[PDB]
Order: structure tokens, then C-alpha cells, then sequence
């Protein structure tokens, strides 16, 4: 599904993302916006290294989920990558939280560095009741 902005903001807040490991809701919204346009069903193949990015946060199969076809990959979220293509984002949120328990935190996604870091991200949550 493609979430509407404020519905996603409230969905993420009910899932415990506001301030998780120091990360505001607006930062998670900016991440989802630029990774996927708030789209849970998206996959993007990376031909350079044979990995694939999955779902609303475009989480990569080399370290985070298992798709069976990424050579030498691991599965730190202990999920099939299929779980990251559901309309229900609970599993994707659990995996995003796993990502940010590692040292880089939200910097693990380069799109966040490019499109969210050191920026005014307040617009993403404006009016949403979060």
C-alpha cells in the first residue's frame, strides 16, 4: 500500500518509533518519503552487488533480511524479506529498529544522509496529531 503522510505518522507512533534510539518521528517520515514514497510493496534490485532493497524503508538484503538470492548475505532482522513487503508495517518497523541499534543509527540509509540529515524536517509531521 501507499500510505498517506499523516496516517503513516500515526501508524509509526503507535509502533513505538517516536524517539526510538533518539530518532524523531519526523526523521523516520523523511526516511520513508525518500526511500519509497511511503510505499510498502516496492523492491529495487541493486545490480552492482546482487542485493535488493525491500519495502517502505527500502531495507537491504545483504545484511538485514533473507531473500535466498543475495550471495554471502546475512539476516540480522531474522525475517524473510517478504515480511518487508506487507501492508502491515510492524515487521518492517521491528527491522528498522534493529538497523538503528547498530552504531550508525539512522545514518545506515544513505538517502537519509542525502535528504534528511541537517535539514528542517518538521513539515513531514505537521498537522498529523503526533
Amino acid at each position: 500500500k501507499v500510505f498517506e503522510r499523516c496516517e503513516l505518522a500515526r501508524t509509526l507512533k503507535r509502533l513505538g518509533m517516536d524517539g526510538y534510539r533518539g530518532i524523531s518521528l519526523a526523521n523516520w517520515m523523511c526516511l520513508a518519503k525518500w526511500e519509497s514514497g511511503y510505499n510498502t510493496r516496492a523492491t529495487n534490485y541493486n545490480a552492482g552487488d546482487r542485493s535488493t532493497d525491500y519495502g517502505i524503508f527500502q531495507i537491504n538484503s545483504r545484511y538485514w533480511c533473507n531473500d535466498g538470492k543475495t550471495p554471502g548475505a546475512v539476516n540480522a532482522c531474522h525475517l524473510s524479506c517478504s515480511a518487508l513487503l506487507q501492508d502491515n508495517i510492524a515487521d518492517a518497523v521491528a527491522c528498522a529498529k534493529r538497523v538503528v541499534r547498530d552504531p550508525q543509527g539512522i545514518r545506515a540509509w544513505v538517502a537519509w544522509r542525502n535528504r534528511c540529515q541537517n535539514r528542517d524536517v518538521r513539515q513531514y509531521v505537521q498537522g498529523c496529531g503526533v
